[PDB]
Formats: C-alpha cells, sequence, structure tokens
C-alpha cells in the first residue's frame, strides 16, 4: 500500500491544482517518487487513481452516515436532519478536488457513474426509510411517496452541495447551504396540505 | 436562415441517436444536404451548432416564463409555483437530446457554461422576487434569505428534470416529478418554523 497511498496523495494534491486532464501518469509518478513503469504496477491509469479516491470519500461518507445511523443523537427532528446532512458537508467538503473530478469524469467512465448511482440510491433509500419511520411514528404527514421526495431531496443536495463547493455562479454561499438544505427538507418532509 | 435550419434540425435529430462526439461535421451537412466547406460558412464547429441549439431552448423557456409573468393565472399559490416550474418541465422535456448534450457540452464549454449560468441567475432572481413578493403579501414567512432559498430550489429543479428525462437511476419517474417539485417548493416557500 505505501507506494499506492503515495500516488493517491500526489494525485489529490495535483487535483487541488488542476484537472485529472492536465495532470500525466509521469506527474504521478514522479509526485510518488516511483518511475512510469512502477506506476503502471499499481494503477492501469490515471483515470483508476481518480476511482479508488473517489470510492475512497463516497464510503467514507457512507460509514460516517452509518455511524450516525447506529446512534440516535438525543435531538429535535430538524437537528437529526442536519446531522446527517452534515456529515455530506464535512467530507465532501474536506476533498473538494476528488469530489470536483469525480462529478466530471461522471461523464466520461461507466465506472465513476455506477460507483456514484450505487451510492446515491443507498442515501435515497435510507432517507426514504427515515421518512417512513418519521410517517409510522405519526410526525410527519403522509404527503408525497416517501422514496420520490427522498430522491428529489438527495439530488438537491448533490447538486447544491458541489456548486457551493466548486464556487458555481450560480451558487449558495457556502457557510448559508447546510442551513439552506435543512430547511428545504424539514419543511417538505413534516409540511401538510 | 433556410441551410441554417436545414442544419440545425438535423444536429437535434442526430442528438437524439448519439452524443455530440460521435457525430461529424459530415454527417451534419450530409443530413442538411450541403457540402462540408458550405456547413463551415454557416457553424465554425459543431460545437457551435450544440450552443445555438441550445440557445434557442434556453430562450423559449424563459420567453415562456415571461409570458406567465405578465399574466397572473387567477389562481391558488400551489398552482402558481406549479404553471411556472411547469414551462420547464414541458419546454426541456420536449428537446431531451439538446439538454441532455447541452448539460454534457458545460464542462468542455465555456460558452454553455456562461449560457446555462446567465439564464439559472435570471431564473433564480425571478424566483426570489415572487417569494419576495409572497413575503410583503403576508402570504409567506420570513424564514431563509429568499434568494438563497431560490437558489437551491432552482438547483434542484436543474438536477432533477435532467435526471427523469435521461432516465438516471437514480431518478423520479418523469410522470411524478412535476408533483414531486411542486411539493417542495410549495412547503419549503410556504411553511414556518
Ligand atoms: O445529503 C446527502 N445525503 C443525505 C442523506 O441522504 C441523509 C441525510 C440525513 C439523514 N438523516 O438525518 O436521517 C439521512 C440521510 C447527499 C447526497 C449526495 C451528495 C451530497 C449529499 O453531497 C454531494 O453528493
Ligand atoms: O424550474 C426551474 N425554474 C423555475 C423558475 O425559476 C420558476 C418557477 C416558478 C415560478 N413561479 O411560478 O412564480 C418562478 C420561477 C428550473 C430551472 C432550471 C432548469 C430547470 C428548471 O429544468 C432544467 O434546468
Amino acid at each position: 500500500d505505501d507506494r499506492e497511498l503515495a500516488i493517491l496523495a500526489t494525485a489529490e494534491n495535483l487535483l487541488e491544482d488542476r484537472p485529472l486532464a492536465d495532470i500525466s501518469v509521469d506527474d504521478l509518478a514522479k509526485g510518488a517518487g516511483i518511475s512510469r513503469p512502477t506506476f503502471y504496477f499499481y494503477f492501469p491509469s490515471k483515470e483508476a487513481v481518480l476511482l479508488t479516491l473517489l470510492d475512497r470519500v463516497v464510503n467514507q461518507a457512507d460509514m460516517a452516515l452509518q455511524t450516525l445511523a447506529e446512534n440516535p443523537a438525543d435531538t429535535d427532528r430538524e437537528n437529526m436532519w442536519r446531522t446527517g446532512i452534515n456529515v455530506f458537508f464535512e467530507t465532501f467538503g474536506s476533498h473538494k478536488a476528488v469530489t470536483r473530478a469525480g462529478q466530471a469524469a461522471r461523464a466520461t467512465s461507466v465506472e465513476v457513474a455506477e460507483l456514484w448511482s450505487t451510492f446515491m440510491q443507498k442515501w435515497i433509500a435510507y432517507t426514504a426509510a427515515v421518512i417512513d419511520a418519521e410517517r409510522d411514528r405519526g410526525a410527519a404527514p403522509r404527503t408525497l411517496p416517501a422514496h420520490e421526495l427522498a430522491t428529489a431531496l438527495n439530488l438537491m443536495n448533490e447538486r447544491t452541495l458541489f456548486a457551493s463547493f466548486a464556487g458555481e455562479q450560480p451558487s449558495v454561499p457556502e457557510a448559508r447551504v447546510l442551513d439552506t438544505l435543512v430547511h428545504i427538507w424539514v419543511t417538505s418532509i413534516y409540511g401538510e396540505n
């Protein structure tokens, strides 16, 4: 793993300064202190380096969210939603270059597309299960289908977080995004007709 | 415009069957009934053909939304939001291949990026002005900053509509998306603490 780790670290650091396209395999071996052929032993391509970096970021989010799901943080419903959204805000916000490049890679790469899609389905299914419980306990009204509600709320968070982290025009300022998303989640989940 | 129109139509029809990358300039001249050099007279590249197609779609949405904004459709607030969102649902839903390719082009093209960004700012500013009026008339509570609320709601619609039109996993079924978005808009806009 040692040289592997070094290639990974080098790729994340270089991705802070430029896109994958403008980083070469020699760039990565160089930064990792190895030759170009030795690189090809650890990874088949620079594309595969990103995949692995993205894979680690996405699992770290997912594991963090599972940790919460095993610990009912003794609190109000607004705060429960906030705490879970914040897992994503912090995890991806700590790995902006990889998030940024991983999103872009979805266009060009079926493995990146499928990884992102697999995790989104999981996070949506968990969101829906929580909405259902809130409904069964009688705290949330039976409005939209829980899964379709979960789907749009997760897609909002996806787009809105990434816009904010990349500083897009338009975007919600990074210091306002969490409140903005929590409001919309809580009002749409608990709000009646 | 006649030959121009033909190149445009040819590009939209071909984009129904494959991505821009897999369509050549000869493909477009051919379908438009002209030679390759004659193509280059009307457009500098196939990329510029998409830009123009996207430009027309985006303006058609925008004009449709301005038309609504000049005609207060005599109705309830839920229906007002629905009618405006539906402008986008129908316009872009009628031009899926161009929407789909135009989104993808944002990565590679600063002009596509800026066109999309300019229109999003306009639609967000209009959304915010309507939220403000609803607040001033006393129908909507003064919760989040109206513009940051508008920003996330528009980004949700962007992502969620496109996912649905491209049939992504995950996505809201196209026949459920409009209700799904209207619920979240109305509950977040009118919902209190
Ligand atoms: O917030 C996201 N997921 C939220 C997640 O589904 C979730 C949040 C909160 C709870 N919860 O507290 O019970 C349960 C699940 C989200 C999902 C995808 C993202 C992203 C964020 O940022 C970039 O890509
Ligand atoms: O719905 C979108 N915009 C909604 C628009 O901002 C708006 C909707 C409704 C009102 N309204 O009724 O007063 C005012 C404005 C939206 C914005 C961007 C999109 C998109 C949809 O689909 C793909 O890209």
